[PDB]
RNA sequence: CGUCGUCAGCUCGUGCCGUGAGGUGUUGGGUUAAGUCCCGCAACGAGCGCAACCCCCGCCGUUAGUUGCCAGCGGUUCGG
């Protein structure tokens, strides 16, 4: 119910553009596409989804990070229905070790809110 | 105080990179008088600069008329 979907398309990506150290689910090569392996794919999902299980009702919270064209409002659409903080735009440099700083960028925002209904 | 020159710059906080000096921000293309602004961006902002806030000169209005003008019967030294 998992891979009867994931094989649908989601999986088989760039041709010839591969960083060798993810050379351990890469399956073959066809039409000059690396073809990901399924199975391992659904087990390394499987421990990702353990860990997401765990620290995400430990109050932990998750940053969901996507900058493509491909990838911009089904992160934005899909990461807010969790409370969940998102960079669907381009994300910054440093949102994370400088988030003391850019903690004042959220300030204004909410000061400008305030202006907003002014 | 003159000067570079009213020139568009010089920086800092924090983050990153770099052993370090130091970058980065401030680069790039566009743009203006301008580091002016926006789009991308390991940068996000901020300070002095720029601009604006000041004043004159421009137009119009309110108030005010011992300057000002004939519109007015009309004096008239016959002259604001
Ligand atoms: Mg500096
Ligand atoms: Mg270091
Ligand atoms: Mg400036």
């Amino acid at each position: 119910v998992k891979e009867l979907l994931e094989a649908g398309v989601h999986f088989g990506h760039e041709r010839k553009r591969w960083n060798p150290k993810f050379a351990r689910y890469i399956y073959a090569e066809r039409n000059g596409i690396h073809i990901i392996d399924l199975q391992k794919t659904m087990e390394e999902l499987e421990r990702t989804f353990r860990f997401i299980e765990d620290l995400a009702m430990r109050g932990g919270t998750i940053l969901f990070v996507g900058t493509k064209k491909q990838a911009q409002d089904i992160v934005r659409m899909e990461a807010e229905r969790a409370g969940m903080p998102y960079v669907n735009q381009r994300w910054l440099g440093g949102m994370l070790t400088n988030f003391k700083t850019i903690s004042q960028r959220v300030h204004r925002l909410e000061e400008l809110e305030a202006l907003f209904a002014s």
